[PDB]
């Protein structure tokens, strides 16, 4: 099954995020990479969060050599909230949106641990990344945003936050089920300010994750999408585009699936 | 509260749906005036499907007025599926997209009805009207659709659909949730032929309705929105324009709430 | 190698205990399936069931095999649960004022075992399904909540589906549209009626042994490894309609052993 | 001018009857509150349960004062549930196998009576919270799921909350994430563990009399006009782990009379 839908040029590259200041964590690979150079392409500044400094500079001068938006380099751990607000005031920016995209979803021989054999200091750890994680970078930029009565959220939950997926663990799914409902949360204390706050739930992407899941495993999950086929990294990237733009400007407190009828709940 | 997020007009009158043929139900008053409106602001053609001529016509007549997309009169009731099939046939135009904005919630001296003195011919007509006629347009369009393997479906829920509000009466809540299944099952459906299919569940927004409320409820229900004021009409056509673009490429069988944080569920 | 044995059963004290004695329970659908499972549930627990179906045959032979069983009492309402003045006239002719209805009555039509996608679908099949799945629960609770308002007394069940929360392939669009509108129905309900101490639930199965390729691979997406019995559906039904739910209302609950969760 | 009276009472035959004879119940958050009630219901229903809470002392009143009911038995275990080690030490410590937890232990910090707003949240209360209300969970389900597994047999009961469906504004964010993940939890671990015949299930309460302004707000936004009783969320954990919810898993069911229904 082949993309049907193009975008052209003109309108991919028009200038809707001028003047913003994004802050994109796990931005350097996989769908944080795409949201990078979405929100680079829209002519954002973007914020290039991610582990490894080598990896975040490298993004950085990808991007930079586009002629657009800016990138900038955040290598930090989201998970650690003193080093994320050094690294982010290091930069000299005030960011305006965040894009909560860093997640981990650890696997053993390429398959979950199930719940009986799940070792405390891996639940921990992925839920320190995949909810606290998000929650520092909200808790970072919100008193900024409060004040200014101006920001954007968009945070990164999981068709497997809503239902089962065979291919995670409990951690994953217990991390993103809580994305959904803490992003309601968030809308409703923000909203009096004029702040926004959204979440993305993707289904099946085509990313490097993909060869770590089974052949037979993928081949099953392309048969349960209606649409035929993984979703592209760039597909997440415009609904995150779409849901941090004016054109949602009522549009907050939801979870929007990008999974192409995947495991639709 | 005053509007935070404007949409530049060079963004705003962007050809995005031009080439496209978007059927338009309740287009000649209320949000579907606004859908309609914005649409043609994106150049393309709408067919504006109402119950009166003469208010289809001078719909028809402002719209083509502005010089960008084009207007056809569809004059019918939705619920009657051969006057519907009727009407969108002597157009001549084959539509790839259809908007389902009609829809009624009828009420007595301001006030809707409880179950327990609701008349079953004022319950059926509310179902023939916001559930049917949402089917009938759907079986009329999705066989073109289908052997095109090109569609474009949008149908309106309301959060009322997903919790209780006390100023709607049960047959406009049973109608409203009923949406929200059968767009996903009908994605699911339509999905294989790449046709996508999403729902959008306003809150309150600033229509005529908003007079038969009384003025102590309008206060509380804007209370009790986290973004504090009523949703404009270009807002929710904002989202259907987003739902049925290239840039929305992934995303189908969603219900996305357009209610600035008011009753999330 | 697909269904699993049944692992959590009753002891006969408990299934018999009179939970329901002095209730009046109207049960659509009942000549049958899930709704015949759901009127023997009541009788044994001691409630006065209405037998309300299609059929005056069907409905009859019910009630004189539940009445056979010694404890509760079954009274036929032969009709079609569409038609508001036929419902409301065979409720007035059985005499019984009922303070509970449990919505079971529904249909999911198909053709030669394979549902019509929507493309195909005839406009009047849609519309009977409309009728009876969503109107025909209206219809007998716009009937009875004029009483239980009054008394300040009442319990509603409504049937959903798991179809009605995500995509099933074996159902078409009228059964999921209508499965769908129940479950916001049914929170509407519990909010208008809540002030009179009213309760409105529903449950959602998922695939139940009722009225084989295709229920093989039901059983294998089911992580519990069986179909439902329609026994254990009525055990829902009388727990949304006991004591013990007393502060339960405006809930979809799954019967389905984690067949499609959403 | 707000609260109605209980409507629906269980009788004493009923409410005292053995169902639940020959299971070990693990109860989190026992000592005080909904969880304390819950344990009454389980020793009333003729089960062994275990009292797990903080403080020690509270804990062995706890024990005491439903052992001498002469139903049940209660046995103490005294532990932080967020301490994976020292969980499994006190369980070890009382030589019983548990084949049912109910998880109940949770907090909700407020600053002299109101909930910080995200913008000013310590990220260590943040963290403090997950540790309890979401890995607490985790932990009991992870040292209990093994022996679960091996015998094809158990239940387990989370405890949400509506506000992690939708807003309350008495609580902080914290407290919804952590209600909101265990409603995906309770899907995926209903999904993991069902081929083993293990059903997982959660409550949502809404706002139940537990440890006056504010509360009067929330009785005015909950249809059925009063606080829920701690009791009857006992009565909905005693159900979910009963033989009569025995095809009911992964179910979110609130328990809040009608109020933020999501
Ligand atoms: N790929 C899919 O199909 C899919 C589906 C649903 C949801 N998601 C979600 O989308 C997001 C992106 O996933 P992906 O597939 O692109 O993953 P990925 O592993 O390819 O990339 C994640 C990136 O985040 C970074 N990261 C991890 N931990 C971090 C930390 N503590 N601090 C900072 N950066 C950190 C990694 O270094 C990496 O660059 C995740 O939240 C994931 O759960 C992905
Ligand atoms: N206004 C709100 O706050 C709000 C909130 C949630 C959902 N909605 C939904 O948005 C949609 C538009 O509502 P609105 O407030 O603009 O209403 P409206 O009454 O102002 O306009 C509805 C339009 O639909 C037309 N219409 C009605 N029945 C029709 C039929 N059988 N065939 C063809 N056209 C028909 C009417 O003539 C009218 O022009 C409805 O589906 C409504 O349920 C509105
Ligand atoms: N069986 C399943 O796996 C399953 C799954 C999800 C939901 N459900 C729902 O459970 C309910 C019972 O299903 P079942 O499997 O027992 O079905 P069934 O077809 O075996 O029995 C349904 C009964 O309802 C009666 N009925 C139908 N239309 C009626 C009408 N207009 N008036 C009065 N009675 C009418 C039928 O005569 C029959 O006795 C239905 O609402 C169905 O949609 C069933
Ligand atoms: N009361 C309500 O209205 C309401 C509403 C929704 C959800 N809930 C949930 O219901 C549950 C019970 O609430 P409650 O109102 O009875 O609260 P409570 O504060 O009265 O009692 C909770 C009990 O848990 C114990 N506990 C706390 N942290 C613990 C830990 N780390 N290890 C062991 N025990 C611990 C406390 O000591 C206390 O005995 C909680 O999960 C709460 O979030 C309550």
């Amino acid at each position: 099954m082949e993309l049907t839908e193009i975008t052209p040029e003109s309108l991919r590259l028009r200038p809707s995020h001028k003047e913003r200041n994004v802050l994109i964590t796990g931005a350097a690979r996989g769908i944080g990479r795409a949201i990078a150079q979405a929100f680079v392409e829209r002519s954002a500044t973007v914020g290039i969060c991610d582990l490894n400094l080598a990896d975040v500079a490298r993004t950085c001068e990808e991007l930079n050599g586009l002629g657009l938006g800016r990138a900038v380099p955040i290598a930090c751990d989201v998970s650690d909230y003193d080093a994320l607000v050094a690294a982010i005031d290091d930069t000299g920016l005030v960011f305006d949106t965040v894009v909560n995209n860093a997640g981990i979803s650890p696997k053993h021989n390429g398959v979950a641990h199930k719940v009986w054999e799940m070792a405390p200091d891996e639940w921990r750890r992925v839920v320190d990344v995949n909810l606290t994680g998000t929650f520092n970078t909200i808790r970072a930029l919100t008193p900024g945003m409060v004040e200014a009565r101006r920001g954007w959220i968009v945070n990164t939950s999981s068709v497997a936050g809503k239902t089962y997926s065979p291919i995670v663990a409990c951690h994953y799914a217990a991390t993103k089920s809580a994305i959904i409902g803490f992003t309601k949360h968030l809308a409703a204390e923000l909203g009096p300010y004029s702040i926004r706050v959204n979440a993305m739930a993707p289904g099946r992407i085509a990313t490097p994750m993909v060869a770590g899941v089974a052949p037979e495993v993928n081949a099953e999950q392309v048969k349960l999408t209606p649409m035929a086929r993984l979703g592209q990294p760039a597909e997440v990237a415009d609904v995150a585009l779409w849901l941090t733009s004016t054109e949602s400007s009522f549009v907050t407190g939801q979870t929007v699936d990008v999974a192409g009828g995947l495991y639709m709940a």
